[PDB]
């Protein structure tokens, strides 16, 4: 077995490893907690990090990895997660993930293909293909995802259901700066202006969520009213829909999402919505 | 937890119920073993059942499943099961494999769409997923496959090696009648002239493994002069490859596959073939 180091930060980056080292600490009781990142760490991040650690005993894998893109598609990160008590840091090359290329791979269901799924149809493949390997490496109890990317969230609860896969999906809310904007690692690509102007898409979604009382039209027309007021913000879409991200029902619960470009950075964001109420 | 009965046949159809189960178990030290089929059970089945039960203390899993075709595409099983010291039979509904429909699924690499996958394209596709989704009700580990279905066989090793299951893929020799020929449910559609006649597959293929010391075409030309001697069979393909259904190589290792047709019955047989000996 590779060492493993309790309570200190100890980095791998072949999957057999994690693997032999996971399967070790959860013979002793040891929950294994898995937090899947693209590294450029912040807050948001560290919020599932803390959600996990919160788990009496566990021991927390936060894996850092960029997927590549299909066809026609330094930094303090690990010092950020030695502070955070993080005992596992998971860091595989591509060459490590697909040793054999792009071979097998998971087909999401029709889901992927609307929203983000629309500009980008082999996304979702290619997250819902990277997370059920990291789900089999690891062999998490439970594994954390922002609500932030709510439609990804979904995805991987299809997966775990679809594939009867045995780990708790725990969905962990939004980290917002102080004015509201949705942190992200792609917000560091807005210039101040920018910056100021995103405000707006989570300034519509709160407008929405509280217009709500008045029906989803309301809802609907107060966001797109919020945005509409932004000029250097391009809507691509803004979308009600049930929390499954079916159609939204007459009376009930549903999720308000939106996605916008401010220059050559594209926002998402998503709210709660609560209609008949 | 459903009732377990050591020692007893315990049938089970609800996936959750399997998966409390062999949870509870695993953690005994009983080593868990699957054995998937779809029913009709014969003793080529029985051989799998009898390695799996070779390993102390393990508890044998068998799958009765028939999967749902894709689109454009009363018996003494559990008694047999039970005779054989089988623990667990599970025997899910497709409602019940499917609850959701058929949503995220498995894509195979490209492999799948050769030998038995020219004719059915979607057919591996279908394969891939249901024996994931049992892999991980189950969680075995071990889970045996006959090398009759090599194509399969190769196929869930790259399913295994590619998404980084824990689980050790274990290939069980293909068993004959004493004439040869390769014991299989479909060969019960068979007339007793079909039957007879079917003997050219193994006697082809062993007459080839035998010709192989005189190289790779003079097993071929075997294979097919004992094939062209049948009339009553049509043959789909005859081909020879590496062992990972490759390309096969100037000398070493190989694997001669026949499918051929016995009025509308297609059967299926291969063997292990030394090149360059
Ligand atoms: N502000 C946030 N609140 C809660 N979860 C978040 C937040 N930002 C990211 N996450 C979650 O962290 C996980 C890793 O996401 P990722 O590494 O893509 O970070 P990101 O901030 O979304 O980066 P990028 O802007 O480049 O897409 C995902 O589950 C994501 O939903
Ligand atoms: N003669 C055999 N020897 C070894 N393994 C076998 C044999 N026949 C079937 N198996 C294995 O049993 C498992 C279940 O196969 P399945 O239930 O399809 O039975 P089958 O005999 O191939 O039926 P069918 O003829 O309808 O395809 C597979 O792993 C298959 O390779
Ligand atoms: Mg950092
Ligand atoms: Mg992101
Ligand atoms: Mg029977
Ligand atoms: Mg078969």
């Amino acid at each position: 077995i590779p060492a493993f180091h309790p309570g200190e930060l100890n980095v791998y980056s072949a999957p057999g490893d994690v693997a032999d080292v996971s399967r070790a600490l959860r013979l002793t009781g040891r929950r294994v907690m898995l937090v899947p990142t693209m590294g450029a760490l912040h807050e948001g991040h560290l919020a599932l990090v803390r959600a996990a650690k919160r788990v009496p005993g566990s021991v927390v894998v936060v894996s850092i990895f960029v997927n590549p893109m299909q066809f026609g598609a330094p930094d303090d990160d690990l010092a950020q997660l030695r502070a955070e008590g993080v005992e596992i840091a998971f860091t595989p090359t591509t060459a490590a993930m697909y040793p054999d290329g792009l071979r097998t791979t998971v087909q999401p269901g029709p889901l992927a293909a609307e929203l983000e799924g629309g500009p980008r149809p082999t996304h979702f493949a290619g997250v819902l293909t990277v997370v059920l390997k990291l789900l089999q490496i690891v062999r998490p109890d439970r594994v954390f995802f922002g609500e932030k990317d709510y439609q990804q969230l979904v995805l991987i609860r299809q997966l775990v259901a679809d594939f009867n896969l045995d780990v708790a999906v725990v969905g962990v809310p939004t980290v917002r700066e102080a004015d509201g904007l949705a942190m992200s690692s792609r917000n560091r690509y807005l210039d101040p202006a920018q910056r100021a102007a995103a405000v707006a898409l989570s300034a519509a979604l709160t407008a929405a969520a509280h217009a709500a009382t008045a029906g989803a039209q309301a809802a609907l027309d107060a966001a797109r009213a919020v945005l509409d007021a932004a000029p250097g913000v391009a809507v691509d879409y803004l979308e009600l829909r049930d929390i499954g991200l079916g159609p939204m029902p007459l009376n009930g619960s549903g999720r308000l999402l939106v996605a916008a470009r401010l220059g050559t950075t594209r926002l998402l964001d998503n709210i709660a919505i609560e209609i008949g109420t």
